[PDB]
């Protein structure tokens, strides 16, 4: 029984490790997503500003 | 209208669709993060609940013997 | 019933809830991947559409001059 | 005009790079998620097997 209770406790320690590691991983992914969203938004605005300026020149 | 006017209007419609998809996906990601945090916390809580009951029983049986 | 019987039944209910949350989150992740692939492909397609129209106009104006 | 058209093209090349890098990043995240789901499922089954066995002994 002692051996199986230790085995049960060792598995629970492995589970606790996995859960907190994945929780931290999800925390890091959200920060990277936000950074990608900002960079693409900035690039899309740079391209759109050049496009709108050039379109205005051709029309006028 | 001319071919250039039509294509420039198509370009404006494409840029409007891109802007909409970007904000929609950005909002979608924010909803997932709130759901992810909720699921990870509840599952961790359940795992600790089960582990606490086990530790209680193991300790109680130890007093018994 | 005794305190041990009640706690063992609570343990079984906790394990059933854990199994349900795990499969629910696993299924949820699969739905997100299909949506992610769909959004990334459409946005990339829109960006190439706008870039193709730009390249066409740039080439057409080049013939004009 | 030539300078602005180059600037517009350079931004579009930066956008294309960002989109494909993020698409690959999402592809890698799904593979890691699947691996975490398998490991936790295995650990949860190991712990549940030990628990069910011990509960059966105490009852019987």
């Amino acid at each position: 029984d002692e051996a199986l209770e230790k085995d049960l406790n060792d598995v629970s320690k492995e589970i606790n490790l996995m859960l907190s590691t994945y929780a931290k991983l999800l925390s890091e992914r959200a920060a990277v997503d936000a950074s990608y969203i900002d960079e693409i938004d900035e690039l899309f605005k740079e391209a759109n500003a050049i496009e709108n300026f050039l379109i205005q020149k051709r029309e006028f």
